């Protein structure tokens, strides 16, 4: 009953644009997308059915 569904999880990673008060995925020494550990890379488009 209802919608039976399975869930996937990822984290988005942004950093300051050379510490100017702004931010984005550039100037980033870490993975653009990651797991909860912060080191494991998990792109939003790396996931498949």
């Amino acid at each position: 009953e209802g919608k039976l569904s399975v869930f996937a999880e990822t984290y988005e990673n942004e950093t300051k644009l050379a510490l100017v008060g702004n931010w984005g995925t550039t100037g980033l020494t870490y993975p653009k997308f990651s797991d909860v550990t912060g080191k494991i890379k998990l792109p939003k488009d790396s996931f498949r059915p």
